[PDB]
């Protein structure tokens, strides 16, 4: 019923890169995310003590979220973009695996995800 730590967006030893495929996940599959209407639920780590969600991360052992995103493409914790799109899955597929098909939160996060298929099938060629 706790939350866990949040996910790491620092890792000094971890090498890191700045390539114009992660820059295109910034301003483009990020921003394009982060705006919409139904972003709201995915911009930070889901906090299972205030949504009263007690199992939560007894089910979901991969947390990921908008917000952890964001903040590993400003601070540039990725090598490359594939990292990236694999958080962005990791961020779906947990809302898909914890809720009932038809939810609220589902609509939403297939809602971001078409719009996240739509920026990845144009991630520029290196
Ligand atoms: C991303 N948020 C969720 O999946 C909830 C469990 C609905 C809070």
């Amino acid at each position: 019923s706790m939350n866990p730590p949040p996910p790491e967006t620092s890792n000094p030893n971890k090498p890191k890169r700045q390539t114009n495929q992660l820059q295109y996940l910034l301003r483009v599959v990020l921003k394009t995310l982060w705006k919409h209407q139904f972003a709201w639920p995915f911009q930070q780590p889901v906090d299972a003590v205030k949504l009263n969600l007690p199992d939560y991360y007894k089910i979901i052992k991969t947390p990921m979220d908008m917000g952890t995103i964001k903040k590993r493409l400003e601070n540039n914790y990725y090598w490359n973009a594939q990292e990236c799109i694999q958080d962005f899955n990791t961020m779906f597929t947990n809302c898909y695996i914890y809720n009932k098909p038809g939810d609220d939160i589902v609509l939403m996060a297939e809602a971001l995800e078409k719009l996240f298929l739509q920026k990845i099938n144009e991630l520029p060629t290196e």
